[PDB]
């Protein structure tokens, strides 16, 4: 695993979480289930807990936009960068942005938003990109398939725990 440099982390273990907006791809439940599913695998596995604001500002903004959406690096259409997010830290760090010229999914018929978000939220929590072929964190979208099984590399447990440790 790697982490970004000087390693910044979050420096308290509760994290609040919004989401900003809803894709039209899927019913608004759906990607509740996504975001809950993506955060859980994390929360798993180190002492982190992260509950959901509707008002206010949260530590880890979740939104979905297309091209220009008020940073400094746009998205580009279909496929290509799926989604970005930034390391931890205050305003928009720690923030994950999906592109929706992405035909998002609850299966894999599309692009799956579980897969991506929890790869997001890695990056939102501190972890940079795995080395690991069949790490979460590992760059590239790999249509999994069957996320039946989906489980965290080890790695990536490596990763986040050598963050913030194991669970208590
Ligand atoms: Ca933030
Ligand atoms: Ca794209
Ligand atoms: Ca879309
Ligand atoms: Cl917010
Ligand atoms: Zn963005
Ligand atoms: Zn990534």
């Amino acid at each position: 695993f790697r982490t970004f440099p000087g390693i910044p982390k979050w420096r308290k273990t509760h994290l609040t979480y919004r989401i900003v907006n809803y894709t039209p791809d899927l019913p608004k439940d759906a990607v509740d289930s996504a975001v809950e599913k993506a955060l859980k695998v994390w929360e798993e596995v180190t002492p982190l807990t992260f509950s959901r604001l509707y008002e206010g500002e949260a530590d880890i903004m979740i939104s979905f936009a297309v091209r220009e959406h008020g940073d400094f690096y746009p998205f580009d259409g279909p496929g290509n960068v799926l989604a970005h997010a930034y390391a931890p830290g205050p305003g928009i760090n720690g923030d994950a942005h999906f592109d929706d010229d992405e035909q998002w999914t609850k299966d894999t018929t599309g692009t799956n938003l579980f897969l991506v978000a929890a790869h997001e939220i890695g990056h939102s929590l501190g972890l940079f990109h795995s080395a690991n072929t069949e790490a979460l964190m590992y760059p590239l979208y790999h249509s999994l398939t069957d996320l039946t099984r989906f489980r965290l590399s080890q790695d990536d447990i490596n990763g986040i725990q050598s963050l913030y440790g194991p669970p208590p």
